[PDB]
């Protein structure tokens, strides 16, 4: 079946340790992409690949575990259909002017202000994001308000951090 | 004078629109690194450089003035010092053993469940963090720092924020 089958994938992959860890990851996604030629990239670097991890990492045992990989892995292939129907120009990349129903798309409604931070941080200086970068982006988003609703289960829609807590989830991303 | 020089350098390298990108902080990093052998490295990403840039645009241009740079180039010269330092087996990494004592010599002081996020996050398999790493760590660190301190100056050991200061504050690093 298919859920056999990536579980064997997965297996194969994680080798030793049987965890997924940011260089193992790194190559997969690369090679992966590369079939892929219509989603433009530079490549998923090693520094990208860590911050994914890490922020996948729920359980903290430094590396990704099947449910998170497999996780991750749902998310890529969700993200990379919406990345490909919202390039409407073909560019291969996603467009100041496409990325709000690209984001929408996937589930996050932002506002412009936050729009305009994503673009600043992950889009190029012509205001494209290839993607690596898409991806990286969103598994951060993803992850960044999982967090917060996390530690909002009251849904107040304020959370209340001391500064471990605020290092621990600033700096393991 | 060296004030003198150093601005005229700023300018220089900030061409255009006066004002440093990752792309232009990438190139200068490398270039310079180079000169440092004692300094191990695999070079400055781009990735790696777009974090510290947004970690630093306190004023969100999206890239570094004068003075946001200058304060990033006396760190990486303060820092530097620190990790050949620190090295005391001359290996051109920082060790997990020799860390402690260098990020408390840089002045900050964690404690062992953040030190060892630290290491997971921007550490290799073997626990040793090359000078790129050790850099862009310090500089998303005391940028963390920095936002929590400014965000409590009430001093109550604790810091509330909605889900859009948080979105900001997350992922624009
Ligand atoms: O062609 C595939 O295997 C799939 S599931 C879609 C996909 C496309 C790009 C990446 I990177 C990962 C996965
Ligand atoms: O040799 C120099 O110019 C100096 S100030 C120290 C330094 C070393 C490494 C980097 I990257 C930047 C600066
Ligand atoms: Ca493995
Ligand atoms: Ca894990
Ligand atoms: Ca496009
Ligand atoms: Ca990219
Ligand atoms: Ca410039
Ligand atoms: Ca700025
Ligand atoms: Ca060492
Ligand atoms: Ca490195």
């Amino acid at each position: 079946e298919e859920v056999r089958q990536f579980r064997r994938l997965f297996a194969q992959l994680a080798g030793d340790d049987m965890e997924v860890s940011a260089t193992e990851l790194m190559n997969i996604l690369n090679k992966v992409v590369t079939r892929h030629p219509d989603l433009k990239t530079d490549g998923f670097g090693i520094d990208t690949c860590r911050s994914m991890v890490a922020v996948m990492d729920s359980d903290t045992t430094g590396k990704l575990g099947f449910e998170e990989f497999k996780y991750l892995w749902n998310n890529i292939k969700k993200w990379q259909a919406i990345y490909k129907q919202f390039d409407v120009d073909r560019s291969g990349t996603i467009g100041s002017s496409e990325l709000p129903g690209a984001f929408e798309a996937a589930g996050f409604h932002l506002n412009e202000h936050l729009y305009s931070m994503i673009i600043r941080r992950y889009s190029d200086e012509g205001g494209n994001m290839d993607f690596d970068n898409f991806i990286s982006c969103l598994v951060r988003l993803d992850a960044m308000f999982r967090a917060f609703k996390s530690l909002d289960k009251d849904g107040t829609g304020q959370i209340q951090v001391n500064i471990q807590e605020w290092l621990q989830l600033t700096m393991y991303s």
